[PDB]
């Protein structure tokens, strides 16, 4: 076996301690290369980090999370291996955890599935992702909130029922409230999300349009953060066309 | 009015002369710039182009679906603009036109369009362009066979329900026959068309397979066409990931 192989074959131990380490070690490596994250998924990586998810021991779920997560920013191919791997379900699952870094990890994972093919986004829409994440836009917790708009944006730069999925979730609305939010990197990326949706479906502009978006994004055209400004003027731009008849 | 503007106005003349010579104009002035295409867009141009479609005379229906198609490989707001004149309903429709031309510029703007946003494909797909399309890649046209064959290829790099569309459809097993087709260009868009069913849902692999489609992959591997040689070849790599599982 070589070093990657030892790591994974760790992942089993019987001792907390040494799979936490193991999965933290993972994760570093994975915070390297394309090429480290290709071999953490030739070693079989992902399938036994997918089942440590389902570790009682919080401690145990938010590193393998976070293992993934970083996985998941790598190429198609590591997004492709968790997905196969039903990894997916399972994150969707963790986003409900009573524990606020497991709820941070597996949403950033999904975040990061989302920045992916149609496909991956697909998987993350048909577990039923899209309303979980909507609910966590909610969370006292501002890192929550923050990875569930990311997720969303990244969700909302797929195909139309991606989008649809969002609106059906009720998360406009959500996302919309989110545009005031005093934490700079949520409403940056409650933009982005809403710029996003709006490039979508014609239902989506008058889900829009109904939540009063158009005001508010009116309003953060005034906004000192370029980068909000920026997704304003593309958000509102979208919703001038009118979005795409659903024929 | 402006230039544009003016050609615009000629579009509705009931000398069929002046009609054709309107849209060749227009035509031309669209395959160049993205400014010189938004010209046309802005003066209404793709509304009217999309109602001389309709035309009896088949000489302006060739014209104006030409002058569509250039317009439709121009920014998406261009293809936007034609999606929601529903240009590709009735572009879907000329796609059976007994006349060759007509058949061949519906196809080519169809095609650009599926170039555009998982949107404008979603469009195509709604309005049954995929089984008319998979119909003339039979066509004895080659000209129309290659456009319908890049239609399908642009098409298969959207959503997972457009690659369904082309399996439902029964495409697989037509774009496979045509993988040995003398007709270079033809052979290149199955190829490509193949290899881009194959980054989707694992139900299209599994089609791929029945269609006997890894055995004749496998010998373009040999094939003195690099381009064709490519796509066998991330085709291959594809099947063997198995795509994405349907959860």
């Amino acid at each position: 076996m070589n070093d990657v192989e030892k790591l994974v074959k760790l992942l089993t131990s019987t001792d907390s301690e040494t799979q936490k380490e193991a999965a933290r070690d993972l994760a570093e490596i994975a915070s390297g290369p394309a090429s480290a994250i290709k071999a953490i998924v030739d070693a079989g990586g992902v399938e036994v980090l997918v089942k440590l998810l389902t570790s009682t021991d919080s401690e145990v779920q938010k590193e393998a999370a976070r293992a993934l997560a970083n996985i998941a920013s790598g190429p198609d191919e590591a997004i492709k291996a968790i997905v196969d791997a039903g990894g997916v379900e399972v994150l969707v699952k963790l986003l409900t955890s009573t524990d606020s870094e497991v709820q941070k990890e597996a949403a950033r994972a999904l975040a990061n599935i989302a920045s992916g093919p149609d496909e991956a986004i697909k998987a993350i829409v048909d577990a039923g992702g899209v309303e979980v994440l909507v609910k966590l836009l909610t969370s006292t917790d501002s890192e929550v909130q923050k990875e569930a708009a990311r997720a969303l944006a990244n969700i909302a730069s797929g195909p139309d029922e991606a989008i649809k999925a969002i609106v059906d979730a009720g998360g406009v609305e959500v996302l919309v409230k989110l545009l005031t939010s005093t934490d700079s990197e949520v409403q940056k990326e409650a933009a982005r999300a809403l710029a996003n949706i709006a490039s979508g479906p014609t239902s989506a502009i008058k889900a829009i349009v109904d939540a009063g978006g158009v005001e508010v994004l009116q309003k953060l055209l005034t906004s000192t953060d370029s980068e909000v400004q920026k997704e304003a003027q593309r958000a509102l731009e979208n919703i001038k066309s009118g979005g795409w008849l659903e024929h």
